[PDB]
């Protein structure tokens, strides 16, 4: 009999030591509270990438008879166990904040059982595995090795319960293993999205019919039947299945076919985070460098909007972006309205770096700050050394070298103000650009909404735009994320934990989730389910112009009031959930034993259901 | 403060395209260039402290005798 | 890689429109590539690093060099964070009275060293940029001729930046000026050049230099 209290905890997915998913940023990104609770009884577990690891990870020795404690002695006989059977891997710390101990399996080591392994999975779960799918081939050969490695910690330990986290279908194909040899371990199973939301949605309609989709046909008809049946797999053998999203876990429950469990959003370390005026007028120095020889609105007067992050055209919803934004200028220039804004899309697309015409642009009028300040502060000594003596200031020299540069600015007649920062190669087929011009959102000065795509990630180093993206998040005045599949969202979550207005989509993730907790607090939320594709754009052109339409106070109040949001969504809140996960899967595992622990019978049919 | 007004200003007008000190600024600038009189025929003190001994002090009296 | 003591190398500089034979970048390469010799044979303690700032056409800079001032500026914030940490714990120590570094910081330390380890027997480049030609262009083809490559056992480091400088540049922060002024020496063997600004701003600018008896500026320097 064993100890539910003082468990073990084995969290093991693809992206470990690894960025390739996003999922790596969730795990990096919960490892300091999770070690917190639980220190040197939680491991990592993921496949060795022999092209990074030595990046990320510390290096242990394991073997040192000081690598583990006493009571933690049985991982280690685990692994010892493992090498004598010819399995190399490498354990260590993995080197971010918290710095959790990590296992990584050599998946090269154990290759050869690759045959054997293919044929035991399709005869114990049928699921099919051709030989050209390499990543199945992995996802099988982590699979067996982690269930092999848990089969000997079970056998070997006989202190602690034994939990055991997967994430994501590719570390997914342990499940069944699990439930099948009846190994003493409780299993849940998370996933981050499905194979088939993210293979429907690619094309251009979802949430509706979705609940009528042959599944099993449809998988094949993308040649994708053999993932799907390892996603599915792994849903069922967990013993707790969950999703990150309110949203996502409908899809999950028509799509795999069983209803999640309960819901683990994604929390952020919100301390990596924790202004907005210093880094506007970083901003405005952009956008005057731009606009050179046709600056024709006021700064104190403009409002700068933005949409960011993975260039995926359809799913983050540029398109409802640009599309509402035209239909926000004609609303802006009917209503005579005085403001103006101006509408960034950072988006990474292949590119020659900067257009010349965009750098001569903040060239030109950097050059005039220089020389204006120069001449400031010649009269300045002028005053001065005139008073200090008791008993036109610009003499002609200065005026020759000022009249200069501002005849730098005069942009070629009828030249208007670009709408890329970037040499875009494929400046024909770009679906961003192409929209933007269907639209004729051009920077003529009778538009009210100016349009910036800068095609590339932010670094402060940029000859164009001296910011990184967290600098220039908090310099905006409203993050647009119009999401049509978005399992979470960490962009329009990071927007807020940075104290920033922003609009999401109840096709979101981060929407679901944010929807359960109005919109005076920062988060307007576009319903992008239930509305029709045009009454959708038309709430978000609604959504855009209520906020140009704050008064300088109003927008003051929202900020304040949107600041306070962050720490919502701090681990410290949002990893509560996964304690309630452990320990449904714990309860479920030893109805007996935790009856005990607890003095009661509770409800073992949510995670919710039970605490 | 008055130059870096006439800064902005020069720019501004710059960057748009297509006496410089406001009366708001000569008035303060005057005032300022108005407190620096000193009292008709006091001159600049060759001491900088109070001392404490002013009659005695071997440092004053000789720079005293020799009138500078 | 970094395998020399900056206390101890010197910084040559060629620079200009590009003329390769005119200019004389040729005999600059070429003689680089001799004073290596002579300097591994005299085994000489110092190191030079040569910059040819010539402008070539071009694609930006190279994902490879960009990253290395990336990491290399990482390192710089993350040590200084901790410092001042350490500082505060100092002092604030020593104000009440009557392993400094946490876990938490070694961690962190330990990452930002880690970024800096490169692919085995990859050596430091010899250009910063994307060259649109990278077979045919001169500068390039004569440094591998010479086989300066930037080996650890050389000890003239070759370095050839096809664009003019611009203090905004995300690998070499500086403006030509300011560039100039920061080397040791700057070198200018041409072949054919009726004056040569280039030498003459390097010593208006108070740098060391060398120059030719075929250029203007050399013949006129003569005299004196
Ligand atoms: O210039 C940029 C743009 C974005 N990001 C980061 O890239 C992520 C974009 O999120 P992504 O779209 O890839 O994932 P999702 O939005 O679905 O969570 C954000 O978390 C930002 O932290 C960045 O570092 N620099
Ligand atoms: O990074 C650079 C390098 C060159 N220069 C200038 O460009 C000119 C190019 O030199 P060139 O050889 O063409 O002049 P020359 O010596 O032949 O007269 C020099 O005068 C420098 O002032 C510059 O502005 N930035």
């Amino acid at each position: 009999s064993r100890d539910l209290q003082n468990h073990l905890l084995f969290e093991t997915a693809t992206e470990v030591a690894n960025r390739v998913g996003g999922i790596y940023s969730v795990l990096k990104s919960k490892a300091p509270i999770t070690v917190a609770q639980y220190k040197d009884h939680y491991h990592l577990i993921g496949p060795l990438n022999k092209a990074t690891y030595q990046n990320e990870v510390d290096i242990l020795d394991w073997k040192k008879p000081e690598a583990f404690s006493d009571e933690m002695r049985p991982v280690q006989h685990a692994l010892q166990t493992m090498e004598s059977r010819g399995v190399h891997f490498v354990y260590g710390r993995w080197l971010i904040e918290g710095a959790p101990k990590v296992i990584l399996f050599d998946l090269d080591s154990v290759r050869g059982y690759s045959n054997e392994w293919k044929g035991d999975l399709w005869s114990l779960v049928g699921i099919p595995s051709p030989e050209n799918d390499f990543e199945t081939n992995d996802a099988i050969l982590l699979g067996y090795t982690v269930a092999w490695f848990l089969g000997e910690v079970a056998h070997l330990d006989s202190q602690h319960a034994i939990v055991a986290h997967f994430h994501e279908w590719l570390a997914g194909v342990a499940l069944p293993l699990c439930r099948k040899r009846r190994i003493d371990v409780v299993t849940i199973f998370t996933t981050h999205a499905t194979l088939l939301g993210r293979y429907l949605c690619a094309s251009g309609d979802f949430y509706n019919c979705l609940e009528s989709v042959d599944v099993d046909h449809e998988a094949g008809r993308f040649g994708i039947y053999h993932r799907y049946c390892i996603e599915r797999a792994a849903a069922h053998s967990a013993d707790v299945f969950t999703t990150v999203s309110q949203i996502t876990a409908f899809e999950a429950e028509h799509l795999l076919k069983r209803k999640p469990d309960g819901i683990l959003p994604n929390g952020l370390n919100v301390i990596k985070f924790q202004l907005h005026a210093l880094k506007k007028e970083k901003i405005n120095d952009f956008v005057r460098g731009h606009f050179h020889g046709c600056f024709d609105f006021d700064l104190d007067n403009t409002l700068y909007f933005f949409i960011a992050g993975r260039y995926e055209y359809k799913n983050k919803g540029a398109d409802m972006f640009i599309e509402a934004l035209a239909r926000l200028n004609y609303r802006l220039k009917v209503s005579g309205s005085k403001k103006t804004v101006v509408a960034f899309i950072v988006m990474p697309a292949k590119n020659n770096s900067f257009t010349v015409e965009a750098l001569k642009g903040q060239a030109e009028v950097r050059a005039l700050e220089n020389t204006v300040h120069e001449v400031t502060t010649s009269i300045g000594k002028r005053i001065f050394d005139h008073a200090i003596r008791y008993p036109e200031l610009l003499k002609s020299s200065d005026k020759v070298m000022l009249k200069r540069r501002i005849l730098a600015l005069r942009r070629p007649e009828g030249q208007l103000p670009p709408i890329v920062t970037h040499n875009m190669v494929d400046d024909a087929n770009d679906l961003i650009l192409n929209k933007i011009r269907q639209v004729q959102l051009f920077n003529s000065p009778s538009d009210r909404v100016k349009m910036i795509f800068h095609p590339e990630f932010l670094n402060a180093n940029n000859p164009i735009l001296g910011l990184d993206y967290d600098e220039f998040v908090r310099g905006c005045h409203l993050g647009v994320f119009p999401s049509y599949y978005e399992p979470w969202g960490y962009t329009p979550a990071e927007c807020t934990v940075m104290g920033v207005p922003s609009i999401t989509t109840n096709v979101s993730g981060f929407g679901s989730y944010m929807e359960d907790l109005a919109k005076d607090y920062g988060i307007y939320i576009v319903d992008r389910r239930f509305k029709a594709p045009d009454e959708s754009v038309e709430q978000l052109v609604d959504y855009m112009e209520e906020f140009v339409k704050k008064t300088a106070a109003q927008a003051i109040n929202q900020r304040n009031r949107t600041e306070r949001l962050s720490d919502l969504l701090d681990w410290k809140r949002m990893g509560l959930e996964y304690v309630k996960a452990r320990q449904l899967a714990l309860r479920r595992g030893y109805p007996d034993q935790f009856r005990e622990l607890v003095g009661e019978e509770l409800n073992d049919s949510n995670m919710d259901a039970l605490a």
